[PDB]
């Protein structure tokens, strides 16, 4: 089909190079080089369990795409031993084809959370990566609290 073809055409030619996580203080809660987007593996995380108490936090995501995009945007689920609790969208807009960016996100938590012992190892973050409606790619990354 010519809709797969062109979401593996974008997938092929984009790379997250680094992420973190701070406090929006701020404070580097988390940062990272592995590229957290490759889809069919389980990717693995540990944060500080004090990430819990946040009233929100500030991402910056690095990225490089090939293709051109004309609205790159993100759908992001916690689930919970399988159910989702939770899901945020943020959209970052057009994209320069061989083009690298920094984005700013602002998360912010919405009901109160079980404590982080509960949590730790039975939380997944699912990332849907979208081009407008165009899914290109889903990634998981299994969540702990240290
Ligand atoms: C296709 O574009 C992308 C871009 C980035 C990702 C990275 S995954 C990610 N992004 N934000 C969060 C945190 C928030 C709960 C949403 N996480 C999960 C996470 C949580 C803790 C430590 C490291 C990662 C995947 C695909």
């Amino acid at each position: 089909s010519a809709k797969d073809e062109r979401a593996r055409e974008i997938l092929r030619g984009f790379k997250l190079n680094w992420m973190n996580l701070r406090d929006a203080t701020g404070k580097i809660l988390w940062q990272g080089t592995e590229d957290l987007s490759v889809p069919g593996v389980e990717h693995e995380a540990r944060v500080p369990k004090k990430i819990l108490k946040c009233k929100a936090v500030s991402r910056e995501l690095n990225f490089s795409s090939t293709e051109q995009m004309e609205k790159f945007r993100l759908e992001q689920k916690v689930y919970f031993k399988g159910q989702c609790l939770e899901e945020w969208f943020f959209e970052f807009g057009f994209v320069i084809p061989n083009s690298t960016n920094t984005w700013q996100s602002l998360i912010e938590a919405a009901s109160q959370m079980m404590p982080a012992s509960v949590l730790t190892g039975n939380v997944i973050i699912e990332t849907k990566f979208f081009d407008d409606d165009l899914l290109v790619s889903t990634s998981r990354v299994r969540l702990f609290y240290v």
